[PDB]
């Protein structure tokens, strides 16, 4: 019952870590509270560095074979006029980004994990108790199915409300909510949306981001002040919302507005603002939403989870092969990832807090 790594959470971050460790021959058990099939809303965006991880995992061809989309442009509008146009490929060819539903990528990764004999995935399972040795390393973990494991390393890949973080490391985080919630819905795909990603914001705090997802659908991400968001999402046949959009979303996206046939399918997007001071303690490390929360206006939750996963895999690989002490490996992991995650956490908060003020908002983008 000795294992190398116990991963708490089989979300995109934990799955990626499991596969990368598995590919190297390490003995991994992944504990996931939900069913494997269980499919929810999630982030959709892979940035260049996340794409490089997927390429290194041998998955990049399959991503677009499974309905992932390469893109290289964004338009940003404020009060119905074009504020910025970005071409991410103008100077660098690999500047492109990918839109891929997080759950489709996760499914792809789990398919690959099935093939890795040294990884065992336990769905509808949880950690029940842990014991620490005299050096305060976790040396034994009891699951809720009675299974006892003896892992060298424990990883929290268990998301924004992380059990590992809160219950195994006793870290609490103070969370002050933003005044505008975010919601996401999935609609039919209009030609304007297939053509180009378009983000719209206005002086009264509206936001509407339209982008294609999968083969034949479109995502619409919206934000409004809390009270107004409730009012709009109550005319469930969507006339109120459509009218609201028409105030700040121009004719280029008329068919994308018309695709918003009702509001019942909208789901709230969790919002945090966090970059933890410590990514690890003892033989416990964390990744993704367990250590940082970026405002979802950035779309980068999945991206940074995958980036973390790759860096942690490299660190744990070195430690498990005896090339460096676990404590040095984990320090190196944090040193690499903390400033990258920090930059995006600061950027998201900047965008979300500035979007009513046109040149201020413009100012955040330029950087
Ligand atoms: C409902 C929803 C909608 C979202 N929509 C968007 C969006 O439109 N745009 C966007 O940019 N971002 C969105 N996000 C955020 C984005 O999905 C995350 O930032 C990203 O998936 C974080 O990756 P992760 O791997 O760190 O954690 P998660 O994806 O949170 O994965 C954590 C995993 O750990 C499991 N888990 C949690 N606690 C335990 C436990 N005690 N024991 C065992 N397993 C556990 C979970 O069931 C889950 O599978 C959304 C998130 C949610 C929940």
């Amino acid at each position: 019952n000795h294992i190398d790594v116990l991963i708490n959470g089989c979300g995109i971050g934990g799955a990626m870590l499991a596969y990368l460790l598995g590919r190297q021959g390490h003995r991994v058990v992944v504990v996931e509270q939900a069913r494997r099939e269980y499919a929810r809303n999630r982030a959709d965006l892979l940035k260049p560095a996340g794409i490089r991880v997927v390429e290194a995992a041998g998955l990049l061809a399959e991503v677009t074979r499974r309905g992932g989309r390469v893109r290289h442009e964004l338009e940003v509008y404020h009060d119905g006029e074009l504020l910025r146009y970005f071409n991410y490929s103008s100077v660098d060819a690999r500047g492109y980004f990918i839109l891929m539903p997080g759950e489709s990528l996760r499914r792809l990764v789990l398919e690959k994990i099935d093939g890795e004999a040294t990884v065992e995935m336990l769905f509808e399972t949880r950690i029940e108790a842990v014991q620490r040795d005299e050096r305060h390393a976790i040396d034994q973990v009891r699951l809720n199915d009675g299974r006892v494991l003896r892992p060298r390393v424990v990883v929290g890949a268990d998301g924004i409300a992380s059990y590992v973080r809160r219950r195994l490391l006793d870290i609490d985080v103070e969370r002050r909510p933003y005044p505008s919630p975010m919601l996401v819905g999935t609609f039919a795909l209009a030609p304007c949306v297939a053509e180009r990603n378009r983000l719209y914001v206005d002086s009264q705090g509206g936001l509407a981001y339209f982008y294609p997802i999968g083969f034949d659908r479109a995502r619409l991400v919206v934000s409004f002040p809390r009270e107004e968001a409730r009012e709009l999402m109550a005319d469930t046949r969507g006339e109120s919302l459509r009218r609201r959009l028409q105030r700040f979303v121009g004719d280029e996206s008329a068919e994308a507005i018309a695709a918003v046939t009702g509001t019942s399918r909208f789901k709230g997007i969790p919002i945090g603002y966090l970059n933890l001071d410590r990514y690890w303690a003892d033989n416990v490390a964390m990744l993704g939403d367990a250590i940082h929360n970026v405002h979802p206006i950035t779309g980068q939750g999945m991206n940074l989870a995958i980036e973390d996963a790759s860096a942690l895999a490299d660190a744990l690989d070195l430690a498990l092969r005896d090339a460096c002490a676990l404590e040095d490996a984990l320090a190196g992991y944090q040193a690499e990832r903390f400033p990258v995650n920090q930059a995006i956490v600061s950027y998201g908060h900047a965008l979300a807090t500035s979007l009513e003020d046109r040149q201020r908002f413009a100012g955040v983008f330029d950087t």
